[PDB]
């Protein structure tokens, strides 16, 4: 995965709501591994993350009409990497 692209895509598009890997809209639905295991539909895995970034969920906007496939893949990988290595 192009983690470099993923990080810049993250800062540019997701940081207002998830700065520090947290969540400013619904505080407990952070991007930490344990939180995603509880709140992310499908659990903590790349497929679940990609699905939500593409399709959206409630106050979480859908990005399929803003970011392209290679950009979505990149950002999903970055989020997974950050969570599993707890790099936030
Ligand atoms: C940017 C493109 C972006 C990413 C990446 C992203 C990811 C993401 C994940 C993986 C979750 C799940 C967290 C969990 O614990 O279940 C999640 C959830 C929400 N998001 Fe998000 N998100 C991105 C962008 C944005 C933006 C710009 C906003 C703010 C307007 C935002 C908000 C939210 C909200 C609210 C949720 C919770 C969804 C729900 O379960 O109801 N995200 N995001």
């Amino acid at each position: 995965a192009d983690l470099a692209l993923g990080k810049q895509t993250f800062e540019a598009n997701c940081a207002a709501c998830h700065a520090g890997g947290n969540n400013s809209v619904i505080p407990d639905h952070t991007l930490r591994k344990a939180a995603m295991e509880q709140f992310l539909q499908g659990g903590f895995n790349l497929e679940a993350i990609t699905y939500q970034v593409e399709n959206g969920k409630g106050a979480m906007p859908a990005w399929s009409g803003t970011l392209d496939d290679d950009e979505i893949a990149a950002v999903a990988a970055y989020v997974y990497d950050q969570a599993s290595g707890d790099k936030w």
